[PDB]
DNA sequence: GACCCTCCCCTAAGGGGAGGGTT
DNA sequence: AACCCTCCCCTTAGGGGAGGGTC
């Protein structure tokens, strides 16, 4: 049977009876040494069948001519399976998101925010946790503190890129007395001086939302934050960062400034 | 910022720069025209935050493009939404199929038959539904068929490749009483003399094993693909097909004949 | 007329490397 | 040596077509 009639029988394409022998699956019984023609039969067929068979279950070709020639190999089933699940639960998330994307885009005729994960690495930096009136009173003790680090600890280097944010160590919103804690990474230890401390920030996985604007609207973005998490099946697992991206020390439009915010989450 | 500060902060590759930049996803702030190399800005990191934010929701690169280009375009994203559930069906498909071939192989060594789904097209038969007493006398009864609709019928030609089956029409199991009706595709119509006729059998989606050796452990083939059915979710919609491929009329060995159990079924 | 072969280029989203440049 | 660039080839499972030959 020449490859046009093989082709009809296993309703396939010859190019991939080409490509099939090729690769050295499904090598037809008879080359024609003259033109080259290939010929099969009902053996092909039946090897066919179970090609296609776990073509239809997601195996990769390079997986099939191992399960077919290796008959005892397991292994390489139940690694399909739990790549399977991951595929799964990974499209399941992909689906829950797409559903939040299309609730806030018919709630709101604009998409301000926009979430993504990413991985945080962990870092040394130099923390002050203390209590504070308000932010905008935070905003002005920062540069100080910051100031008192950068002069008592002589080979002291930031970090690039330069991470430097805070945690909100409250579990309610506080519009007062907050329990801020200003961080800032560091390539290195250095010694503790006072108040202020230094600490290993744990490497974490996070929902980011990027803030462009004044800080007094970053309710904003704490809300949309929250939102995507209570909606997405997700868990916020450790204090919410705040990273200071762009700001009065880089560019003089308030309009500009532009902050992201970090929620450390897993999923349930 | 430079090319090596941006991935970095980014936390993306070089190369996946380069690619946004070639294909204009991301286009650099400015680009130094002598030595090419590419700066980045605030504004550059906010653009590939929705980048990220829009791939991990496995919108494709074109579609990322389109989004962020052109707004108001929630008919892409209900595209995606349309597409990732198909996906979760087809997964949830292959998870099923997996444990089911698992389930099998850690049982037993070897694999007797393999489950193909694949779809059938519609044909034009000729067919004779009558009451056979036992499976052994209805395969004498077939020549007569055959010789009498070539005879009665002169120029009938028969399709290629020959799709020759038997269509159980037997909503239970007996041995001595069955309804069956003896259908082979052919090219084009002819006359309905005698308890022959000529109909269409409509296209079907069927889980298939191929049975070699035998007929009489053809019920190994047909208790399996219940099982399959049973395992996996699906409804029987239609009366089973035995194909038969290979048989006396091809060859003498009973150990190298081949004949392919066909169940007609929908996912439900 | 139909059918079949090899050879070449193409996919999506970059990965890896070679060779050249500059401070 | 540290970064940077462009250019070329590579990944899947085959598709599409050109040019040439065969039944
Ligand atoms: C959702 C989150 C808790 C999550 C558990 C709550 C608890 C503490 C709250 C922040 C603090 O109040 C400081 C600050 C007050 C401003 O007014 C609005 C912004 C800030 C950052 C707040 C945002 C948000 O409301 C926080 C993070
Ligand atoms: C599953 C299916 C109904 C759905 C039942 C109902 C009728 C049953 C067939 C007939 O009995 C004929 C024959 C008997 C042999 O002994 C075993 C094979 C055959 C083909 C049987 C297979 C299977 O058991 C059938 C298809
Ligand atoms: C030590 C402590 C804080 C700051 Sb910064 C800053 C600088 C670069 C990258 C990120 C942050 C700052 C402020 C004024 C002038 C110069 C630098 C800072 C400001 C507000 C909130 C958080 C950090 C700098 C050093
Ligand atoms: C018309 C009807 C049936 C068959 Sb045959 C067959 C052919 C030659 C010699 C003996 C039998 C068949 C099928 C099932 C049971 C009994 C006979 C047949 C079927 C498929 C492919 C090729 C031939 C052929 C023409």
């Amino acid at each position: 049977s020449q490859i046009g009639l093989f082709s009809k029988i296993c309703r396939v394409t010859i190019k991939t009876l080409h490509y099939y022998n090729k690769i050295g699956l499904l090598v037809p019984a008879y080359i024609n040494p003259d033109n080259g023609y290939r010929f099969y039969t009902s053996d092909q067929l039946m090897k066919f069948h179970q090609i296609a068979s776990l073509r239809q279950l997601g195996f990769t070709i390079t997986e099939i001519v191992t399960l077919t020639q290796d008959e005892n190999s397991c292994h390489i089933i139940e690694r399909r399976r739990l790549e399977i699940q991951k595929q799964i639960r990974d499209m399941a998330d992909m689906l829950s998101r797409i559903n939040h994307y299309l609730q806030h885009k018919k709630k709101e005729r604009i998409m301000l925010y926009q979430a993504a994960l990413k991985e945080i690495p962990e870092c040394i930096v130099y923390s002050k946790r203390f209590i504070v009136p308000d932010f905008s009173s935070y905003i002005k003790l920062i540069p100080p503190i910051g100031q008192e680090v950068m002069k008592a600890n002589p080979g002291l280097t930031l970090t690039t890129p330069a991470y430097c944010f805070t945690l909100y160590h409250d579990k309610e919103y506080k519009e007062k007395n907050m329990d801020v804690e200003f961080c800032e990474a560091v390539n290195d230890f250095g010694k503790n001086e006072g108040n202020i401390i230094f600490q290993v920030i744990p490497a974490i996985t996070a929902v980011t939302v990027i803030h462009k604007g004044p800080y007094d609207s970053l309710r904003n973005a704490y809300i949309y934050l929250m939102q995507w998490v209570e909606d997405n099946g997700y868990l916020l697992t450790n204090s919410p960062r705040e990273s200071y991206i762009d700001g009065i020390w880089n560019k003089q439009d308030s309009a500009e400034w532009m902050t992201e915010i970090q929620f450390p989450v897993e999923k349930v």
